[PDB]
């Protein structure tokens, strides 16, 4: 809408408080004007039609427990957005500084998030597996990844390319989670998953088997579930990025570390010059050994150690 750019002030999910970029027209907005052609933020009243109407606020003070997931989804998108331009130099997903649309209260107990070829849509949770899922800044990031990921690489959704597609989204999620720095790590969710059980999250990058997903090429799974496996064999990618950036001994196998500004350097340039819709896993360690390449040189370490990650994990 025609406004005015104005600051409001409100609480997150997770109760912090936090300024958030909003335009005022009779009501206060949320329509953060200072990045690219606007983030907006919509409400979908539990319902299921989207957007829904674009979030409208008489005093520009967003307190109420209903505004909670509205306030995260709008100020992780700012944080995301600038993550891409000031990292990678990528004006929004489509690098044209694309308008970014994110619903919330999306449907009833709505334990996922996800871009539906338009925009970001989240969940409120049920408040057993999940509480309202805008709450974490690691899936902020992965939901506007998939979108990145959709204008660039375009990664079909399903078996190994859409295991990538989502690793994509968890390496970047996490990498933007880092770019925050409150409390990052190397887990997916782990801010808005199960509220009644501690220290736990939906993945983890680091030890992917603790939650039942591989974290080696002769465990993938190989059936029809999840789109044959994207969110279960994203497990295999997820631990080769930690190691590429954390180093370990992973199977035997030793990789040094290199530290995460690098693992995102290279998997950005992977995914954006090298992954095509159909690129399989051996496809994206070819992928990342040439990104490697090109910004560190074919004898430095960088590029052994995408080597060592993919051989600890079985990828060749
Ligand atoms: C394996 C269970 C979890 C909840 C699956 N969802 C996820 O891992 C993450 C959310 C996490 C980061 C909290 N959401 P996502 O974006 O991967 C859901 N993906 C998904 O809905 O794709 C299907 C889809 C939807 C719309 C258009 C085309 C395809
Ligand atoms: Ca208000
Ligand atoms: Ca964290
Ligand atoms: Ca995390
Ligand atoms: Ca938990
Ligand atoms: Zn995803």
């Amino acid at each position: 809408i025609t406004g005015t750019s104005t600051v409001g002030v409100g609480r997150g999910v997770l109760g912090d408080q936090k300024n958030i970029n909003t335009t005022y027209s009779t009501y206060y907005y949320l329509q953060d004007n200072t990045r690219g052609n606007g983030i907006f933020t919509y409400d979908a009243k539990y319902r299921t039609t989207l957007p829904g109407s674009l979030w409208a606020d008489a005093d520009n003070q967003f307190f109420a427990s209903y505004d909670a997931p509205a306030v995260d989804a709008h100020y992780y998108a700012g944080v995301t957005y600038d993550y891409y331009k000031n990292v990678h130099n990528r004006l929004s997903y489509d690098g044209n500084n694309a308008a970014i649309r994110s619903s919330v209260h999306y449907s009833q107990g709505y334990n996922n998030a996800f871009w539906n070829g338009s925009q970001m849509v989240y969940g409120d949770g049920d408040g057993q597996t999940f509480i309202p899922l805008s709450g974490g800044i690691d899936v902020v990031a992965h939901e506007l990844t998939h979108a990145v990921t959709d204008y660039t690489a375009g990664l079909i959704y399903q078996n190994e390319s859409g295991a990538i597609n989502e690793a994509i989204s968890d390496i970047f999620g996490t990498l933007v989670e880092f770019y925050a720095n409150k409390n990052p790590d190397w887990e997916i969710g782990e801010d808005v998953y199960t509220p009644g059980i501690s220290g736990d999250s939906l993945r983890s990058m680091s030890d992917p088997a603790k939650y039942g997903d591989p974290d080696h090429y002769s465990k993938r799974y190989t059936g029809t579930q999840d789109n044959g496996g994207v969110h279960i064999n994203s497990g295999i990618i997820n631990k080769a990025a930690y190691l590429i950036s954390q180093g370990g001994t992973h199977y035997g196998v030793s990789v040094v570390g290199i530290g995460r500004d690098k693992l995102g350097k290279i998997f950005y340039r992977a995914l954006t010059q090298y992954l095509t819709p159909t690129s399989n896993f051996s496809q994206l360690r070819a992928a990342a050994v040439q990104s490697a390449t090109d910004l560190y040189g074919s004898t430095s370490q960088e590029v052994a150690s995408v080597k060592q990650a993919f051989d600890a994990v079985g990828v060749k």
